């Protein structure tokens, strides 16, 4: 077949015909796109790809970066769906282009995938990340990269040429050069390129907006489910350079040279063995290695950055899930499992509020603890477990989205806002957590599409209306029908009137305020309260 050949600027690649029911799409797996980041260059900024002879095979998945693999429970689809499913190798910056078959004769709008994985773990390789479905049904182009993850990627002695930090993010912004320099050769158009990203992806979205360099590399972004600003997604110089120098210490390293020199001699293996140990105190939601506010890929907070901002010319599209917090309590919140309806004390409550926003003084846990307990029903199980929940996902999802969302709006960017509120059918985890963090991705991508899955006919055309929104938003800046006059279906997010949508079954219906209570809580009154 052609259209499975192609040139890039390093050299020859030959795709493979992947099928789905509607219709053929070409994909172009495991293209080599840096250097590999081994041995003297671990730690380090990603170097291009140098060109090859003859041609590189381009019909599978390579491999996933070395990560951290859960455990949890061993064998259950809900955390397995997660994990790592190809071998982990430090050789792993590779990325992945679907196109529409026959491939676009006019360049299409492209859509760049980054995964999530609170920065140390993910793979663009996950079933759940099939690009097929989206490429067949809207005829756009689908890049998605791996990036390094954990130590490899986001290890920072701050200031250190060894170690210089925020490495991961690099990869991802020579993947987007990658894009900017040979998607055309696939039929996509480099000059409307939307980047999506969930969680920790969407963070890195986020990122990118707020960095320069990166700037000109893509011209709209959608954020589901995370945010650059969350408490999460950034440690400062001081913490990222004692976490590397505890991880230094508990692998036996061993001057900052001398430091990192010592630490590319272990195994990879052997640093990911004590990542989490790094980390100060009991926690969910908190990662050891994330981006570092630096002066240099971040030349200030986040948070700075955001209120500094002008985003005229800039379009965003943001959303949560309507379960945010629920996924992370198995992970440490005393009371809680899979395995049972986790109907928790209000001793066990307040630990998890401990756990859930960690390294806090009393007075702000009190704060917390007075805000989300309804003083009527204060020992009620199932009130309780809902309360830990939102404290979770509001505190590190909802309120860094809601205040993103709103100072974006009111600085120049168009800004459109979800919640998605539909529960798969096929979905593993217990119904008590409702529709948990990352579960809107495989409709997003039409998964539900896939014969080989069990979902219903209405969650299939559910998926199509999703990939659709997303394409119209890729192609326009606007998730309605562009021949539309009428005032439109899915109207703007405002700082002030804070529309937004809710995803289901039914059709789209205008809400207000993204847990507007919640948020002035964490936004506004919490800071105030220390201050
Ligand atoms: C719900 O389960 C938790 C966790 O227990 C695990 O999951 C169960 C379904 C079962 O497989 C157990 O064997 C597992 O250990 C319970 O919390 C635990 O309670 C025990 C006392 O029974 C205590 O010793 C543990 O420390 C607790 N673990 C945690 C993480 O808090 C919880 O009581 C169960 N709720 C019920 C049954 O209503």
């Amino acid at each position: 077949d052609a259209e499975l050949l192609v040139t890039v600027r390093g050299g020859r690649l030959r795709g493979i015909r992947l099928k789905t029911p509607g219709g053929p799409v070409s994909a172009f797996l495991g293209i080599p796109f840096a250097e590999p980041p081994m041995g003297p260059r671990r730690f380090l900024p990603p170097e291009p790809k140098q060109p090859w002879s003859g041609v590189v095979d381009a019909t599978t998945f390579q491999s996933v970066c070395y990560q951290y693999v859960d455990t949890l429970y061993p064998g259950f689809e809900g955390t397995e769906m997660w994990n790592p499913n190809r071998e982990l190798s430090e050789d792993c910056l590779y990325l992945n282009v679907w196109t529409p078959y026959p491939r676009p004769t006019s360049p299409t709008p492209v859509l760049v995938w980054i995964y999530g994985g609170g920065f140390y773990s993910g793979a663009s390789s996950l079933d759940v990340y099939d690009g097929r479905f989206l490429v067949q049904a809207e005829r756009t182009v689908l890049v998605s990269m791996n990036y390094r993850v954990g130590a490899f990627g986001f290890l920072a002695l701050p200031g250190s040429r060894e170690a210089p930090g925020n490495v991961g993010l690099l990869d991802q912004r020579l993947a987007l050069q990658w894009v900017q320099e040979n998607v055309a050769a696939f039929g996509g158009d480099p000059t409307s390129v939307t980047l999506f990203g969930e969680s920790a992806g969407a963070a890195s979205v986020g990122m990118h907006l707020l960095s320069p360099p990166s700037r000109g590399l893509f011209h709209r972004a959608v954020l589901q489910s995370g945010a650059p600003n969350g408490p999460w997604a950034t440690v400062g110089m001081g913490e990222a350079r004692r976490r590397a120098t505890q991880l230094a210490h508990l692998v036996g390293c061993p001057n900052d040279t001398e430091l990192v020199a010592c630490l590319r001699t272990r195994p990879a293996q052997v640093l990911v063995n004590h990542e989490w140990h790094v980390l100060p105190q009991e926690s969910v939601f908190r990662f050891s290695f994330v981006p570092v506010v630096d002066g240099d890929f971040l030349s200030d907070t986040p948070e700075a950055l955001i209120n500094a901002g002008d985003f005229h010319g800039l379009q965003v599209l943001v959303g949560v899930v309507k379960d945010e917090g629920s996924y992370f309590l198995v992970y440490g919140a005393p009371g809680f499992s899979k395995d049972n309806e986790s109907l928790i004390s209000r001793a066990e409550f307040l630990a998890g509020v401990r756990v859930g926003v960690p390294q806090v003084s009393d007075l702000a846990a009190e704060a917390v603890v007075r805000h989300y307990t309804d003083w009527l029903h204060p020992e009620d199980p199932a009130r309780l477990r809902e309360a830990l929940s939102d404290v979770v996902g509001d505190h590190n999802v909802v309120c860094p989205v809601a205040q993103l969302a709103g100072r974006l709006a009111a600085q120049g960017a168009r800004v459109y806002a979800y919640v998605f509120e539909h529960r798969a059918s096929t979905l593993s985890w217990p119904l008590w957590m409702g529709v948990p963090h990352g579960y809107e991705i495989e409709f997003i991508f039409g998964i539900p599409l896939d014969p080989s899955r069990n979902y219903t006919a209405e969650e299939k055309i559910f998926a199509q209306r999703l990939m659709r929104y997303w394409a119209n938003f890729a192609r326009t800046g606007d998730p309605n029908e562009p021949r539309d006059p009428k005032a439109p279906q899915w109207p703007p997010y405002t700082a002030g009137a804070q529309q937004y949508v809710s995803l289901d079954l039914r059709p789209l219906e205008v809400r207000r305020g993204l847990r507007a209570q919640a948020c002035a809580f964490w936004n506004r009154k919490l800071p105030k309260l220390l201050s």
